[PDB]
């Protein structure tokens, strides 16, 4: 109501006029803190090289480090700002205060002294321990026992503190009602395997340090709060919460944050009330916006996912007004803490709060400690019950809180900001945001909408979560078919039946796969060689529209499709959605390229000539896929060819071959002309060189190990009698991919970014990290965290969402990585070796060593298994030369944050996708167009823009279009 | 001159007024040949379709092919235009184009036009009259032409005495108007010499010259006047100085006349210069002044040669240029007599009035206008002037189409003043302004220019063609040197020699080749493995830069590396100067290729993230060079692998050795740094495996021979130890080219298409016709043709521009193709074989076999040399087989002007190049991107948008931006 309206703006602006020239410390630009922000907020480009030298400062531990990382990132002392070894104690000193400008103390001892102080001063407190997203289960001890040990002394202490004054009730309480001791705890700091594929386990590990936490806790009456984290733990973190009231149902001093940014907050909100309800217990809500916006955002847009938040700040703000203003009518069961430092959002509170006439215990008001200053005594003053959020530890771990505090203060829809660096219009900024919304929401192919990746599965969805053992369960009610060639339309049986088994489970047998003797794949090649010149003579734009039908097709059976690979190749759930996703995108980024590269173009600009140059397709193409992406890699590879108009003879891997028969299933479903797609599973020593020899053969598309893929360049350089091309190879053969430690990287970036690199799929990727190469001085400190991390998975079965890796392919891969492993014991020196499951099943332990040098096999040689070496580089130009010192150049990462060694690895690591700061996996199509050179392939990059010439020819015709000295006029012709 | 205007103005006023609204018969939209213009003139499609139909009409000689090219142009009968309507349609359409065709020509034979001729004196119309044809075949050909205008004189002869003079002033009663001879014949120079061409323009004069006197002197005989008409620009100089010689010979004559073209910007300097040699012999003149026949033909030809184009462009300047020059000749007219050549009512006013204001004598001026047209104006000149006579030509309409098909173009023309009167209803007084009043009214990225192809050599230019025998003396001023390796920036020698001689006089020896063992291959190799890193590391704005120097130092010697072509390799003027043209081209758009590849393309949109895709060198590039485009293939790969950043190993073929040399000279020049491009001639049968072998080449460029090429590609699959890439192979090997001559093409262009697209260069070209396939209808005629034409052309001296074709490359090439000769002499009949020089030199006879079949060697086998193959195929869909009967698919061609044939051809003639109504060779840098697949090649296009890519392979480098939850937004991202 405009009623409600006017008292709020009305005390916004009498909070505004008793604060008068009071600013934040932020914003005091006589303060060298106030000038750098200032500059920040005037300087986009030296916002971002501030705020990244903020965070890698604490790494810059040598004179070495630091001086060299202040020129990279702000150049020479004679071209920085006027406010920016002398130069060396400066800054560290500086931003050392801008530290410490946020936290109540580096330690527990000095924390207690410091939040003693703050209750002088009248304030109370919320105590958190700075750290997040931990890697070890002993971090996490150490975390929790940090906890305990400051509910010791708080303990201790409390007994000796006078309750803050208040208008009654219990003065030993403070405001006569709270618990003097309240502390916020992080989930994700509880457990380092947090995520919701294993929702369960995430619950039950993080519950149970919580659990001890919360019994310490309410041995002195206290108060716990849970903080709330980015959106991926949300639902954990809420289904932690509920276990934990449930169990101690008739305590009252347990909160929860609900962050108002998220658009799933409304439900969220009246859910957890008539829940309380339903239970008949009590709650406690800390409302906050939310403290992850642009990481969310980015998150969402790279993995096609709804974008969790609102997009539209003052939705944000609205949003607030209204779920606080239900958290206020629901005061009788739920506690409400406002936690905001807008003035406009806190004067609403507290007229609404008057309006529902809620009982003052029954609401308080927080901020966090350092900021917004005038704001924090304006409340003290006009409310009396302010509660500061107080963090204490060391720089490190609390990095993310820091950068999180400045991007806060510095954001151009900052309420402080506007209020405190802008010329402020006090009207403006006390309007209802709802009005705000509505009037920004007033303000903002050939037919084909534009490429995007498909949507990654999303586990923080309760249905993606109940998706997959449902249809593994599905698919285990179809196993034991037997598999026939398709040949030129039509299923074709042979008596050479070989079983395909689970990698995890070898005694449960999926299906039987006839194999082709030489016999039927000469009738593919044939059926292919019959089918090629009508298909040929197919308008690229329908020969796309297969591919479209496909990718249709494909979508509709996604999660029965991903089942497939979670038991015949042991796929973990995650793995195989995306290898299907990635079919699809092949499919769909193919379609858009054929329609690209199917339209002549007019060539030179002459008059009386017209020159076009167009593609043509160059026959039958042997498609030989991996089985390590069984439908991604065998998809692109013969849809590539398809497009294109050639047709494909396809040997799917053995141990593959049922995901092979879902590339007939969709081609099919597509409506493909016969002939033009054949599956031909054969044994290699019966029919593999029959098939890259035979004369009819123009393309061979191959995706596996060096050894078969170079025989097989070698073979087709041979032009037999008929054959009418010389044969194009498409290879790509794999890698021995490094990742660099830069020693100035982000650990807690670095150490779970390698780990996937190394053990997702088992390591079973060409572009899997099998050496990580580690500069001198964050060696031991990297090492212990990776080791310590690694001792926290789990080695079993797929299908259990729990387990982070599993079986490997076949006994083959088994005992040729295990003899891999014994060598690379004998080279080095073992630093993790990963208990496996007893009983049957292709186990090899993840595995981890150390010592390796560039002359070691395990340095050279691809294993592709869970056998990851650690290599010791003395500098930075070592490890670059030692990142090239394979025979492969395939992929290849580098975690560093000195702009210098980043601008050599982009130049020297010469692979085929070098990836900065991030995981050197999964590469997705148009972003990361994949393959290399070297020994590693022959330079075509899949799902890139250069991929299907590959699969053409070029043709020109020219015409002379003058008759008789009369010429038609052309559009582009240069003419006088 | 406002005055001498005004009259002028008012002249053509009165004229116009007189005319009583008359129409032209082309223009009276009562007739059918009115309503097909008019529409014409309203539907450009219908225009290119109509005119495109008379053109191919007189060759529609059966019932099936007449009735199939009428629904191929105009489609069927109830869609096609009223006017249109009525096999039945096959008889109304024939008898309106004959009709069209009687309108401008005044019968088919001699005896009919002479009859004509007299009932055009009767109704008061005096005559000039021509044999219709023009750019004749042969000798016997240009025979029957003069014989023609023999038997014409001859009848005239006989008739004239019989008529009476047309009335006039005063003069002699006996002559027409008093003063000018009854007979008066017009002859084109090009109907006189086959070979005409100012390439050899002495012999071009001479043999024009000596069937012009025979003409001449039975014109005298009677007391005849004689106009030589003027044709295409590439003709004028010759025509001119035939002109010259021929008014010297008999200086006495008064009745010789020359056309001088004022849409021409020689012309002012041409017209100045013919008066004043007239006045310094003593002697008179007389010139037809006219526009100009010839306008949207020159300014293509001129455009697709990257000439001046020699005509005005804006239509009024052509007309302020015939007033001017027409002033010149009147005040001029004691010694020029002046025939005005015009149908445009303000020319012939300003003609007119200008002789009224400078007194000039009726005998001294006379008008003219072609029969058949502007009617009305042609009688208002009778009426005004009484002096008029007709251009009347006579023949059939194949030999007059070209003829005929510029009345269609001038008739409809938008610039058309007849056009403008009568057809689009113009402003009387804007059609009458004064010319130069009109004229007056109507008056790249990085830097560098868009690519344009380097002007050709043109022989219309005395100082090009006086710039040929200079520099083939200064060449000779250089022979005998010995010729070094060069590597790593020095000179190396080694003391196994290898003389390059003369072809055409093998006893000149041109110099000795150092030969490169394979200790100094090697020497090679390593230095450019060692200049590789800093050479790949060099920014490619840069690497460019230097291609860009190398084409302007060669650009400077244009010439003198022509001179050499010509003396080492045995190319003709041409042959060679398009050869430099040709390596010019290749720098200049591989550095503007390689500008627009260097830099980096972010690929994706997803925020948080950058993609760059981008493209590194490959290492050490193997260059192996042909002899038959010695510096153009050698330039083109060599450059191509070093602006990618790759250095190069460059073995040039032996006998073209020198030319190879030019490579060193050029890029040293241009300042490239040692190691980039080395210099190693040598022995294949010594250090040929052992370069394509090498660990540490990593790319191989190679065109040459299909056995060399396959025994390349099988050799460097191999990856041996030490070899750090799979070798990337670009190969081109060669053609079996055919050209159809289908049996509705232009035979008239068709012939000498085919004779230098098979006999340019001796055939020493991958993409020479080696196969004319010839539909039945027309085989007999054809052969006559081209074997007549071929008898016209001499063998000899490439350095002797008279020669249409010289000496094959080396003993050994003239012992092979002599052999294949014979061979092909055992399966065919021999239809012509021509004389070659005697003594000294590589001489193969200009040949040509016919009777040959596809199952026939010469059918089959790559020849290389001047030997042509004819064969006789039943039907169109026969040739199109036979086309495709051979293993290399390269170029091709096609004479054809039925639609459904090119489009049946465009899809079905499967060669890399096609060529429609052209030669097929001289393919571009950019028109024609140039190379094939099958056994030509491996689908590389040199001088293409694909080439560069082949040398290089693509990386990216994929960051993580974000930062503790903080990362930049970019222009191109996805966001909110
Ligand atoms: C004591 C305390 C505890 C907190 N605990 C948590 C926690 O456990 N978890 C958590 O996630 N947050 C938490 N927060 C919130 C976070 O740390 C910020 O302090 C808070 O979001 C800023 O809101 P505001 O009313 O102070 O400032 P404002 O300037 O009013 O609000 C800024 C907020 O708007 C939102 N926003 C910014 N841009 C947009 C946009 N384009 N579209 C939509 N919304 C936008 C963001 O949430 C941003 O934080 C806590 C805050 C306090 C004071």
């Amino acid at each position: 109501n405009s009623e409600l309206n006017t008292k709020i703006v009305n005390r916004g602006k009498e909070f505004f006029g008793s604060i008068s020239g009071e600013k934040p410390s932020l914003f005091n630009k006589g303060a060298w803190m106030g000038k750098a922000m200032d500059w920040s907020m005037q300087n986009e480009q030296f916002k971002i090289q501030m705020f990244r030298f903020v965070d890698v400062f604490p790494s810059l531990t040598t004179s070495k480090l630091l001086t060299e990382h202040i020129r990279e990132y702000f150049g020479n002392e004679q071209d920085m700002p006027a406010f920016m070894a002398v130069l060396n104690k400066v800054l560290t000193s500086n931003i050392e205060e801008m530290a410490r400008q946020f936290i109540v103390g580096e330690t527990t001892k000095e924390a207690v002294k410091n939040l003693e102080k703050l209750r002088k001063d009248g304030f109370a407190a919320v105590v958190d321990v700075l750290g997040e997203a931990t890697l070890s289960e002993e971090e996490a001890e150490v975390y929790t026992n940090t906890y305990l040990e400051l509910l010791e002394a708080l303990k201790k202490e409390q007994g000796s503190w006078k309750g803050l004054p208040g208008k009654g009730g219990d003065p030993g309480l403070d405001w006569g009602h709270a618990p003097k001791v309240n502390i916020a705890v992080k989930p994700t700091a509880l457990f380092c395997l947090a995520n919701p594929q294993d929702f369960e386990g995430s619950v039950v590990a993080i519950l149970d340090r919580m659990r001890r936490i919360f019994k310490k806790v309410m041995e002195l009456n206290g108060f716990l709060c849970i903080d709330m984290e980015s959106y991926r733990h949300k639902e954990i973190i809420l289904e932690v919460f509920r276990r934990l009231k449930l169990e101690y149902r008739d305590y009252p001093h347990l909160g929860i944050v609900l962050q108002a940014y998220l658009k799933d907050n409304d439900k969220d909100l009246d859910d957890l009330l008539a829940w309380a309800k339903e239970h008949k217990v009590q709650i406690s809500v800390r409302l906050v916006k939310g403290a992850y916006w642009d990481y969310e955002t980015v998150k969402a847009k790279q993995n096609d996912w709804e974008v969790p938040v609102w997009t539209i700040k003052a939705e944000s703000d609205a949003a607030y007004e209204r779920q606080a203003r239900k958290i206020l009518e629901n005061h009788q069961i739920c506690h409400f803490a406002c936690a905001s430092h807008n003035i406009r959002t806190i004067s609403a509170v507290m007229e609404m709060a008057r309006e529902l006439n809620v009982p003052e215990d029954r609401y308080e008001f927080q901020v966090l400690y350092g900021m917004a200053e005038p704001v924090r005594k304006g409340i003290l003053k006009v409310a009396g019950r302010i509660r500061l959020y107080a963090p204490y530890g060391n720089m490190v771990p609390g990095m993310g809180y820091l950068v999180r505090r400045l991007l806060e203060n510095t954001a151009n829809e900052s309420f402080l900001r506007q209020s405190f660096a802008e010329d402020a219009q006090i009207e403006r900024l006390l309007e209802d945001p709802a009005v705000t919304v509505e009037r920004e929401r007033a303000a903002r192919l050939g037919g084909l909408p534009p490429f995007n990746n498909e949507a990654m599965v999303d586990f923080t969805r309760a249905d993606h979560r109940a998706a997959f053992p449902k249809h593994i369960a599905q698919v285990r009610t179809q196993l034991g078919k037997t598999y026939p060639l398709f040949i030129n339309g039509k299923e074709v049986r042979t008596n050479d039946l070989i079983p395909t088994v689970n990698p995890n489970k070898p005694s449960e047998v999926l299906g039987q796969i006839c194999q082709a003797g030489t016999t039927e794949v000469g009738d593919a090649i044939a059926a292919a060689k019959a089918a090629f010149p009508a298909w040929r003579d197919t308008d690229p734009r329908t020969r796309a529209e297969y591919l479209l039908k496909a990718a249709q097709a494909a979508r509709k059976r996604l999660f029965e499709l991903s089942a497939w690979q979670v038991l015949e190749i042991g796929k973990q759930w995650d793995q195989a959605y995306a290898d299907v996703t990635e079919a699809i995108d092949f499919l769909e980024y193919y379609a858009r390229e054929m329609i690209r590269l199917g339209q002549p173009q007019r060539v030179g600009h002459a008059p009386g000539e017209l020159n076009h140059y167009f593609y043509e397709p160059k026959g039958v193409a042997a498609v030989i896929a991996p089985w390590n992406f069984p439908l991604a890699i065998s998809m692109g590879m013969a849809s590539a060819a398809i497009v294109t108009g050639n047709c494909v003879v396809f040997k799917p891997s053995g141990i593959t071959s049922i995901i092979g028969w879902h590339l007939v299933e969709l081609f099919r479903e597509a409506g493909l002309p016969e002939g033009v797609f054949n599956f031909t599973p054969g044994r290699g020593s019966v029919m593999g060189d029959y098939l890259v020899d035979h004369p009819d053969i123009s393309l061979i598309a191959f995706t596996g190990s060096m050894e078969t893929g170079l025989r097989i360049i070698e073979r087709a350089a041979k032009v037999h009698p008929g054959q009418a091309n010389v044969k194009k190879i498409i290879s790509e053969m794999g890698g021995k991919n490094a990742i660099i430690i830069d020693d100035d990287a982000d650990l807690d970036e670095a150490v779970p970014h390698v780990l996937y690199s190394a053990f997702g799929f088992q390591g079973q990727k060409c572009s899997a990290c099998s050496r990580v190469i580690v500069l001198d001085a964050v060696y031991d400190k990297f090492i212990e965290r990776l080791v310590s991390m690694a001792k926290a998975t789990k080695v079993g079965p797929s299908e259990d969402p729990a387990n982070y890796m599993g079986a490997v392919a076949d006994d083959k891969a088994m005992k040729s990585i295990k003899e891999y492993a014994e060598i690379g014991k004998r080279e080095g020196h073992v630093l993790y070796e990963s208990p496996v499951p007893a009983g049957e099943g292709y186990f090899v332990p993840m595995t981890i060593i150390g010592g390796i040098k560039p002359e070691h096999r395990i340095a050279q040689e691809e294993i592709f298994g869970p056998v990851l070496a650690v290599m010791r580089a003395k500098d930075f130009d070592q490890a670059i030369e030692w990142a090239n010192s394979t025979q492969f150049a395939l992929t290849g990462g580098i975690f560093s944050r000195s702009p210098e060694h980043l601008a050599k690895a982009r130049r020297e690591f010469r692979v085929g996708n070098l990836y900065i700061n991030r995981n050197n996996t999964g590469a997705l199509v148009e972003r990361q167009p994949f393959g290399g050179a070297r020994m590693s392939g022959v330079g075509t990059k899949a799902g890139g823009p250069d991929y299907l010439l590959h699969f053409m020819d070029p043709r020109v015709v020219t015409e002379n279009t003058m008759r008789r000295g009369f010429a038609p006029i052309e559009e582009d012709d240069d003419w006088v």
